[PDB]
C-alpha cells in the first residue's frame, strides 16, 4: 500500500507536468529544460507508473503540440 501510495504520487506528478504545459504562460520555464522532447519523455515514464490506452493517445497529443511549441520559438 505504500508501494501504491508512492506510484499514485508520481503518477499525479507527471500528469500535472501536462496539465502545466498546456498554458501557454508556461512555456517559457519549462523550455529550459528538457528539450522539445520534455513531454514526450515524461510520457514514457507516466506508461511506466500507469496510464490507460485512451489517456496515453490524448497525452501522446499533447506531448506533440508541447514539441511544436517548443520549436516554434526556440527551434534552428
Amino acid at each position: 500500500l505504500m508501494r501504491v501510495f508512492s506510484k499514485e504520487a508520481t503518477r499525479k506528478y507527471y500528469l500535472d507536468l501536462f496539465k502545466r504545459a498546456d498554458f501557454t504562460a508556461n512555456l517559457p520555464k519549462l523550455a529550459k529544460k528538457g528539450g522539445p522532447d520534455r513531454l514526450n519523455d515524461a510520457l514514457k515514464k507516466l506508461r511506466k507508473a500507469g496510464i490507460s490506452e485512451e489517456k496515453f493517445a490524448e497525452l501522446k497529443g499533447a506531448a506533440a503540440k508541447y514539441a511544436d511549441d517548443w520549436y516554434r520559438i526556440y527551434g534552428k
